[PDB]
């Protein structure tokens, strides 16, 4: 059986730009940095091992994403830091009862992030 | 600050087949199902891996592969048991310590043996 989540490993065209931009808004904490096969760091947020890499690729923009757990008071201030830093940030999305909110907003790779405000419990519940 | 991770979500397809590759290879657990074609709301399940939270919707699959993926923690032990149970699905793969293979949308999957705790000693 999958012990669980080992890391995930998101493709940037500028590893300096993307670093700053993980440690302002998920308080990153880089824990490596790349004789090296390719440029390359690892950071730690909130548990989780991100590895982001230096490269040409550009996925196109879809709903594949990572979402991050944040609580409900929190959200008008994360809104804030990104609003911040002018990063874009999707408008509300529709939600269905039991369903909690979060904010949507892209790094400069196409990526789409989520901080929801939710649970698991809370929309099972209903279900 | 951050607690941690929500969720994973991915868009696939044929939410029938990727169910099932999940559930063969990463012994996915169902525990929520929605969607209504006659009320225009496409498909959508959970599955519960490693006490993980993945949510899967259909849609359209990547156009592209890219490099951008996630890697599962695995043993090392098992890694050869792993290899085989990918090829009898059939999917495209690019006893070491990690395995890279493909679903049916282009999304890049790793099974990671070992820790990256460990892994570092460069």
């Amino acid at each position: 059986m999958i012990s669980g989540l080992s890391h995930i490993t998101l493709i940037v065209k500028d590893l300096n730009k993307t670093t700053a931009f993980l440690q302002n808004i998920f308080n990153a904490e880089e824990i490596y940095s790349s004789f090296s096969l390719s440029k390359e760091k690892f950071f730690l947020i909130a548990g989780l091992w991100i590895c982001i890499m230096e490269g040409d690729s550009l996925q196109e923009r879809t709903y594949n994403h990572i979402a991050f757990q944040i609580q409900s008071e929190e959200v008008d201030e994360y809104t804030e830091r990104i609003k911040a830093l002018g990063v874009e940030m999707k408008p509300e999305r529709p939600r269905v009862q039991g369903e909690g909110r979060s904010i949507y907003f892209y790094d400069f790779d196409n990526h789409l992030f989520e901080l929801h405000a939710g649970t698991l419990e809370e929309r099972l519940k209903r279900y």
